[PDB]
DNA sequence: AGGAGGGCGAGGGCGATGCCACCTACGGCAAGCTGACCCTGAAGTTCATCTGC
């Protein structure tokens, strides 16, 4: 009942119309949110930022879910389209590379092998 | 010698034993610090080790 409790609301917000993540999502807190073109070609780097007085970390996007990557070779998961400053720009803030080309060489993995799809 | 050595009844009566106010003033009752270190995780892989080959 600790969990059906959840899973029951879970279906009564998803059918409340209360705007919960929809079967394979999660409203994920991404705070730098990256505008493309149509054809790659990086437009901008929006933040989608300024909530309360912590600046917590992005408007929440109802985004494919999290794939709880948590491991050694952790690079390999990498999320769909929206994953890490060092998954999407290969940028290691402190992983080092090799551990965020790595995760850049699994998330573009990720995306191609859905643009092929 | 044999005397008698007080008998009586009073020993307070009356009222007052306080009146007046004051019984505190002032301000301070804290300052300063700390209220915790350390770890213990999921999840996954590696890596050292074991068994079997």
């Amino acid at each position: 009942m600790i969990l059906h409790a959840l899973t029951q609301y879970y279906q009564r917000k998803a059918e409340s119309d209360g705007g919960i993540a929809q079967e394979g999502f999660e409203n994920k807190e991404i705070p730098f949110i990256i505008v493309i073109d149509k054809q790659g070609n990086f437009i901008q780097l929006e933040d989608t930022r300024e909530l309360k007085v912590k600046k917590k970390v992005g408007r929440t996007f109802l985004v494919p879910k999290g794939l709880g990557r948590s491991g050694s070779k952790s690079y390999e998961v990498s999320n769909l389209l929206w994953d890490h400053y060092g998954y999407v720009l290969a940028y290691a803030g402190e992983k080092g590379q090799e551990q965020a080309d790595k995760q850049h060489a699994s998330f573009t993995a990720k995306v191609n092998e859905l643009k092929q799809a």
